[PDB]
């Protein structure tokens, strides 16, 4: 994965992280920290328009999943890719899949299971990056991520 990766997880995980604790985080970002705090803004922005819209399914979603515990969510993986590997890749759906990892998360604050979080965030980037990845690079990855959602 290498930068594709870890820039991948530091978004994922600080998304998932603020939206489950409504506190911004205050450390640096590693490299090209730039693009990551603009992509973050920009997670916010149609994500959290995401989780507004697709409230229902989310819900349904969720209570089919019966997230109980660190197996629970460990266990999620082939769930994930059973959804998104089936059908076209574009990015509404990549913002489809982290902005239900944030409500999950909203979900998993909620049963005292903080320290799930950050394993959910590495799942859920092992899934986008290791089946997404040729499609990614292609698009110009986070940067890609940016130029799609600016509103001029
Ligand atoms: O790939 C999609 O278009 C998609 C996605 C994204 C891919 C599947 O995402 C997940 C599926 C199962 C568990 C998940 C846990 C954390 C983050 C994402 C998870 C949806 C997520 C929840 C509900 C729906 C989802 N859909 C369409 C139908 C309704």
């Amino acid at each position: 994965g290498d930068e594709l990766y870890r820039q991948s997880l530091e978004i994922i995980s600080r998304y998932l992280r603020e939206q489950a604790t409504g506190a911004k985080d205050t450390k640096p970002m590693g490299r090209s920290g730039a693009t990551s705090r603009k992509a973050l803004e920009t997670l916010r922005r149609v994500g959290d328009g995401v989780q507004r819209n697709h409230e229902t399914a989310f819900q349904g979603m969720l209570r089919k999943l019966d997230i109980k515990n660190e197996d629970d969510v460990k266990s999620l993986s082939r769930v994930m890719i059973h959804v998104f590997s089936d059908g076209v890749t574009n990015w509404g759906r990549i913002v489809t899949l982290i902005s239900f990892g944030a409500f999950v998360a909203k979900h998993l604050k909620t049963i005292n299971q903080e320290s799930c979080i950050e394993p959910l965030a590495e799942s859920i980037t092992d899934v986008l990056v290791r089946t997404k990845r040729d499609w990614l690079v292609k698009q110009r990855g986070w940067d890609g991520f940016v130029e799609f959602f600016h509103v001029e």
